[PDB]
């Protein structure tokens, strides 16, 4: 089955300036816990956004979606479409689409689960910000309690499944 996983500010921002515009260690831990041992599918800009020690994401099968036919991505599998990414030669019990905004929009109709971290950080969207998908009435969810990060931000985790 196919899930999306993302972290967003309350305003809906997921990315800015080729990175993530807040620091939330508990979300990094949540992301690793859900994805370790499994397949992670990402757009090429997200692959390029990964910090050095996380490119590729260790312990996960990294799959990068690009239109660049000749692209080499050391440590990842390069495919030419989201459908290809979700049609592996070797099946995985759990495939996670891990961003970014362009790929989330393509994957949402193919997914049955979304794992969302909401971050209470004031970020009025800027024009080039990458934004989260919005889940419509075909999705229903459950919300964890609001927690405080050791680094100061309030955050909570939501779990949605297709109705
Ligand atoms: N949870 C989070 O907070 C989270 C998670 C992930 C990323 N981010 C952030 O999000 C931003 C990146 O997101 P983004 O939306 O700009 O980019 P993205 O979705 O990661 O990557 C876009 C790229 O995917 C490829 N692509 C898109 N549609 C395609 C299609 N139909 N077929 C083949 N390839 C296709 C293209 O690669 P080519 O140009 O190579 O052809 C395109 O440039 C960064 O700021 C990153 O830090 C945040
Ligand atoms: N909930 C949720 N969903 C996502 N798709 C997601 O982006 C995952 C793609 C970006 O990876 C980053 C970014 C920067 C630093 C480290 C990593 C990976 C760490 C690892 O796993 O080796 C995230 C990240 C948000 C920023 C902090 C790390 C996790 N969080
Ligand atoms: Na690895």
């Amino acid at each position: 089955s196919v899930g999306l996983i993302w972290a967003q500010s309350t305003s809906g921002v997921i990315g800015r300036d080729g990175g993530i515009p807040w620091r939330l260690p508990e979300d990094l831990a949540h992301f690793k816990r859900l994805t370790m041992g499994h397949t992670v599918v990402m757009g090429r800009r997200t692959w390029d956004s990964l910090p050095a020690a996380h490119r590729p994401l260790p312990g996960r099968r990294n799959v990068v979606v690009t239109r660049q036919t000749g692209l080499v991505a050391h440590g990842a599998q390069v495919v030419g479409s989201l459908e290809q990414a979700l049609s592996p030669a070797e099946p995985d019990a759990a495939t996670w689409v891990i961003g970014g905004a362009q790929i989330y929009a393509l994957a949402l109709p193919l997914a049955n689960r979304c794992e969302v971290t909401e971050v209470d950080v004031d970020l009025p969207p800027e024009d080039e910000d990458a934004l989260a998908p919005v889940l419509d009435q075909t999705w229903a969810g459950t919300s964890g309690e609001w927690l405080v990060s050791r680094s100061g931000l309030r955050y909570r985790m939501h779990s949605y499944r297709r109705l």
